[PDB]
């Protein structure tokens, strides 16, 4: 009976509310406190999620969805269909929560040591080294030693936990965990139009990389630098080389056209981190967007405590699913970057109120890409130098040509290095799930694809037990990574869109949209259909037209693709790594 159907979906929502705000407030607990107790209480709200998992969706499983008429709730139905984890027998989901637990406490946990001296934690003391060490040693160090001190530690888990989550992803209809993940954007074509994404930035990508090789060889010397090789990956200011600008200081185009120190006029105009979500909160109620509510000033962390707790200290975004209490819980440094990650976290704030009156189980982005895109959206207007200059972070830097240029390099060291280091980490990990690359081979695949997507390569030969993905957060955490390619290409084609719906002309990467409230109504159209709908809907809504492309981004970085072409030609760079096979001497 569709009546049947109908009430089922009520009770799930009701029953999923109370159930879901309880173990999110037990998660927040102890994400902001880490204590034994809170970890015990967390655990057993852990274990009360599944027992409600398991009982609705065996109740799911019994309407063939083939016979209901209404597509809401047919829609509903066949998710919660999917139990996740809580399909696993007994034994096997203890141990599979264990195993998770270990990996991201292995992770949190590990510290690299000078002997008889200062042991180093990842946040903040190795990753400032990344950013502005420029000695190929003291790199090497941080680099190494993370590997070494997480990455080793987390390979003892790492084969069981693929058996368990690709247990659980056959005992939901799926053949692994990564068709598992995969199908959250129910596009039958998703590896071939990724694929063609990649392709399309590949003379942007292939560009950059060869003229930040030449400079690199200018500071790190010839004996170090292959010009026809791939880039040391301890050389480009992050610890995965996943975003580039921490050198932006080894490759400005234009060093005669110098741009201000924005940390220092942050932490002169005394910004604090309060100050600096007001803006983000600004920035979106000027669209017409939603303000935060008084209750997300009261209870989110936005700084780390000084009161003696412990806690984690990664940016974050909290929907409590009772449509009232959105919270951000960030250990904010006060400087761009992380001005940056609080706009990307104000994103999924908006979003959550955006859908918060849809059923609980259609409350998430369009596609997972969607929900990580919005926040970036609006911090490329915040990152322009009209902006900035706004916010006395940086001098006039209008007009002129050379910072003009400045400026898009400044914007593609993030945006697009990233681009094959976003790819890379889910096609490692759908063939681990799949089965092609065994714990045998796991750090050889991995750097093999570091090589054939990034052009990068290791400073030190790794050895046996060596498992450089363990020593990237998002691994052993279970955290999907390609919403984040697909974020940075569709960030650019909403960009695009929301430029042309404020009466935009002229260069992309110029635009503001800033107060405009047409930019605002078409992303809140969007929004609010949360996960009813097929994603291409929500795409035509802000765009127009119902496809993924890189072109928007394309055109963003039109000048500087036609700097770049000019600068490496008349240097003679031979793009690409044709000596692929090249590692360092020494
Ligand atoms: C297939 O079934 C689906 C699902 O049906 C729903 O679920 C099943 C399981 C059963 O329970 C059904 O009884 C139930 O309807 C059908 O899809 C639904 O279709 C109805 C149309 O009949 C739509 O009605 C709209 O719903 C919105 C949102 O409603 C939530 O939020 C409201 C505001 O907080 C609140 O009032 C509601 O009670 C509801 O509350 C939330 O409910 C969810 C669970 O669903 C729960 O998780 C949340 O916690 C809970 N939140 C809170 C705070 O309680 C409602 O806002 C709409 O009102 C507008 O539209 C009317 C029609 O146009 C109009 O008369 C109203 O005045 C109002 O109009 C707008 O007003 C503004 C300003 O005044 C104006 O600017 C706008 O232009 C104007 N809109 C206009 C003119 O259009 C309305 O009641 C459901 O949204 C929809 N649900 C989903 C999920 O899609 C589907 O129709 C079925 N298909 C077929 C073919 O039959
Ligand atoms: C705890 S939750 O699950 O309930 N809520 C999720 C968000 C809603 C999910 C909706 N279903 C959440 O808070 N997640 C944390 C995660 C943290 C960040 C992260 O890891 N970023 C990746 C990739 C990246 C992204 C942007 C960028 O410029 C550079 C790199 C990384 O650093 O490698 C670190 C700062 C930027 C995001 C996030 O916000 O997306
Ligand atoms: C950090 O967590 C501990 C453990 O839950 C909290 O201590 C509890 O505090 C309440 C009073 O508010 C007592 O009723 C409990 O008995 C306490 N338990 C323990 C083990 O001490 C503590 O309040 C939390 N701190 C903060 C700042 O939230
Ligand atoms: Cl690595
Ligand atoms: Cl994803
Ligand atoms: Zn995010």
């Amino acid at each position: 009976d569709e009546a049947e159907a109908s009430k089922f979906v009520e009770e799930y929502d009701r029953t999923s509310q109370v159930v879901w705000n309880e173990y999110a407030g037990a998660n927040w607990n102890y994400n902001t406190n880490i204590t034994t107790e809170t970890s015990k209480i967390l655990l057993q709200k852990n274990m009360q999620i599944a027992q409600h998992t398991l009982k609705y969706g065996t109740q799911a499983r019994k309407f063939d969805v083939n016979q209901l008429q209404n597509t809401t709730i047919k829609r509903i139905i066949k998710k919660v269909q999917d139990l996740e984890r809580a399909a696993l027998p007994a034994q096997e989901l203890e141990e599979y929560n264990k195993i998770l637990l270990d990996m991201e406490t292995t992770y949190s946990v590990a510290t690299v040591c000078h002997p008889q001296g200062s042991c180093l934690q990842l946040e903040p003391d190795l990753t400032n080294v990344m950013a502005t060490s420029r000695k190929y040693e003291d790199l090497l160090w941080a680099w190494e030693g993370w590997r070494d001190k997480a990455g080793r530690a987390i390979l003892q888990f790492y084969p069981k936990y693929v058996e368990l989550i690709n247990q659980a992803a056959r005992l939901n209809g799926y053949v692994d965990a990564g068709d598992s993940w995969r199908s959250m954007y129910e596009t039958p074509s998703l590896e071939q139009d990724l694929e063609r994404l990649f392709q399309e930035l590949q003379p942007l990508y292939l560009n950059l990389h060869a003229y930040v090789r030449r400079a690199l060889h200018r500071h790190y010397g010839a004996q170090h630098i292959n010009l026809e090789g791939p880039i040391p990956a301890h050389l480009l200011g992050n610890m995965w080389a996943q975003t580039w600008s921490n050198i932006y200081d080894l490759v400005v185009p234009f060093p005669s056209a110098p741009s201000m120190d924005t940390t220092e006029a942050m932490l002169k105009q005394g910004w604090t981190p309060r100050r600096m979500f007001k803006e983000a909160d600004d920035f979106f109620t000027s669209l017409g967007l939603l303000p935060v509510p008084p209750e997300f000033w009261q209870k989110s962390m936005l700084e780390k405590p000084t009161d003696g707790r412990e806690v984690v200290c990664h940016a974050s975004a909290w929907d409590f699913y009772n449509g009232k209490d959105f919270r951000i819980k960030q250990c904010t440094t006060v400087n761009l970057e992380d001005l940056v990650v609080a706009h990307h976290e104000m994103g999924h704030i908006q979003y959550f109120m955006q859908y918060k009156d849809l059923p609980v189980a259609l409350r998430e982005g369009a596609n997972p890409g969607f929900h990580e895109a919005i926040g970036d959206v609006l911090a490329l207007s915040v990152s322009t130098p009209k902006h900035l200059h706004s916010l006395n972070l940086l001098s006039s830097e209008g007009g002129s040509d050379e910072h003009d240029i400045n400026f898009l390099m400044k914007m593609a060291l993030d945006k697009i290095a990233f681009i094959p280091f976003s790819y890379l980490v889910d096609q490692w990990r759908w063939r681990v799930f799949d089965g092609s690359i065994t714990k045998e081979n796991y750090n050889q695949e991995w750097w093999s694809l570091r090589l054939k997507y990034q052009g990068l390569c290791p400073p030190v030969p790794r050895t046996q037990g060596d498992f450089d993905p363990g020593a990237k957060f998002h691994i052993p955490s279970s955290v999907p990574y390609i919403r984040y390619f697909v974020s940075f290409i569709i960030q650019f084609q909403f960009h695009e869109a929301l430029c042309q719906a404020a009466g935009h002309t002229g260069p992309l990467h110029k635009c503001d949209i800033y107060q405009s409230k047409e930019a605002g109504q078409r992303l809140a159209t969007a929004m609010k259909l949360g996960f009813s709908r097929p994603w291409p809907e929500a795409m035509q809504l802000i765009t127009g037209q119902p496809q993924m492309s890189a072109s928007a981004m394309l055109s963003y970085f039109k000048p500087l693709l036609d700097w770049l072409r000019t600068e490496n030609e008349l240097h003679g760079e031979k793009l690409g790594w044709p000596q692929y096979n090249w590692t360092p001497n020494s």
